[PDB]
């Protein structure tokens, strides 16, 4: 039932945290509320996390392991490191398909809870619409 879903998605969730370096930069409330609305997933080597031109509801913050971003100059996400904020700032598709390079763990936050997080965190609300830029900028060039 609901119960066994709502334990299974928050059960790992503080322990992970821990990992993401953008949320030292939170006041404690705050890091407690959107953890709590975080819900970690495992995907499996090779699998598609996210696909180029699909909408976006959902970002995620890598805790274990690594993505792989197919764009002009593919990349690596390790563990820190966040993706599919693009789609929460823009309202566009998917810009870049992201797949499990190796099994990865990644806390996924859904489109309201990012938006609430914005609302609440000036600093951090910069950091997204910065990262979007470099992105963009980095697809830009060859
Ligand atoms: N377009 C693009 N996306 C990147 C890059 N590096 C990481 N990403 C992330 O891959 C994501 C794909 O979905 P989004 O467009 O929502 O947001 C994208 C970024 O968060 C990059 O160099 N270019
Ligand atoms: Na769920």
């Amino acid at each position: 039932g609901s119960q066994e879903v709502r334990r299974g998605d928050f059960v790992r969730n503080w322990q992970l945290v821990a990992a993401v370096p953008l949320f030292q930069k939170l006041g404690p409330a705050v890091l407690v509320e959107i953890v709590r609305a975080l819900r970690a997933r495992t995907v499996p080597a090779g699998a598609v996390i996210c696909r180029i031109g699909e909408p976006g509801d959902r970002m995620f913050f890598v805790v274990e392991g690594s993505v792989s971003v197919a764009s002009p100059n593919p990349s690596e996400l390790g563990p820190g490191a966040f993706f599919g904020e693009m789609a929460l700032i823009s309202g566009e598709p998917r810009s870049a398909t992201v797949s499990a390079a190796t099994t990865v763990s990644l806390l996924s936050l859904h489109s309201a809870d990012f938006q609430m997080l914005c609302s609440s965190s000036p600093e951090i609300a910069e950091i997204f619409r910065k990262t979007a830029l470099e992105r963009r900028g980095a697809d830009a060039s060859a």
